[PDB]
Formats: structure tokens, C-alpha cells, sequence
């Protein structure tokens, strides 16, 4: 069902969490060879989630669950904030600006804390 491809994409999501905080320890630390390790699997990761998530909200369009349809184009439209971030602290890093990467980091934390009320609502109304 939708509800159990939103679960999957929540997993999904859940391990870029743990890959961006593992990340996070391994920038504080100067291991620069983790850290493009991580921001690799991470990119992938954004993706696959990116890629469920589109069609999650493309299958709630078709069962006219207007509910989840808008709040799907709410969390969507969030997530490509989060990427854009990510996408910036990615150059950051090529670059060596470490300056910039602590601002990126930060902000995508906060991104994403805030876009969690929604993802929860999201199970709910699938
Ligand atoms: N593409 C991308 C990459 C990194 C973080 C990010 O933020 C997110 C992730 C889930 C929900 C909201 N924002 C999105």
C-alpha cells in the first residue's frame, strides 16, 4: 500500500539521519576521508528517498486523497530546502571551506527538525 511505501521511505530517510550524524562526528574531527565517504552515501540516500517520496505523492494523486496530496506538497517542497543545503555543504567541502559547512550543517539540522510534525501527519492521512 502507500502507507507501507511511506514506511519504507521513512526508513529510508531515518538513515541518512544516522549517516548525517556519523558524518557530523567525522567532520568535528578533521577525518576528511570519512567524511566523503558519508556525503557520498548520503547523496545517494537523498535519491532513493527524493525518488519514494515522488511517488508516494504521485500515487495519493491518483486516489484523490486531497488531504495527503497537500500535505505531501508541503514536505516535498521542504525537502528540496533540505537538498539545496546539502547540495551547498557538498561544494563547501570540495572547496575547503569549513566556515560555510558548519552554516550548512547546521541549517539542515534545523530543516529537518522542523519538517518532522509534517512527516508524521504524512502517515496519518495516507
Ligand atoms: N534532499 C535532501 C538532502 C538533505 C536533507 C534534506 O532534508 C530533508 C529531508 C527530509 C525531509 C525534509 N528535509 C533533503
Amino acid at each position: 500500500s502507500v502507507k507501507s511505501e511511506y514506511a519504507e521511505a521513512a526508513a529510508v530517510g531515518q538513515e541518512a539521519v544516522a549517516v548525517f550524524n556519523t558524518m557530523k562526528a567525522a567532520f568535528q574531527n578533521g577525518d576528511k576521508e570519512a567524511v566523503a565517504q558519508y556525503l557520498a552515501r548520503l547523496a545517494s540516500l537523498y535519491t532513493r528517498h527524493e525518488e519514494l517520496l515522488n511517488r508516494i505523492l504521485e500515487k495519493a494523486r491518483r486516489e484523490g486523497n486531497k488531504e495527503a496530496v497537500t500535505l505531501m506538497n508541503e514536505f516535498t517542497a521542504t525537502f528540496q530546502t533540505g537538498k539545496s543545503i546539502f547540495n551547498a555543504m557538498v561544494a563547501a567541502f570540495k572547496n575547503g571551506d569549513d566556515d560555510s559547512f558548519e552554516s550548512y550543517l547546521q541549517a539542515l539540522e534545523k530543516v529537518t527538525a522542523k519538517g518532522e510534525t509534517l512527516a508524521d501527519q504524512i502517515a496519518k492521512a495516507l
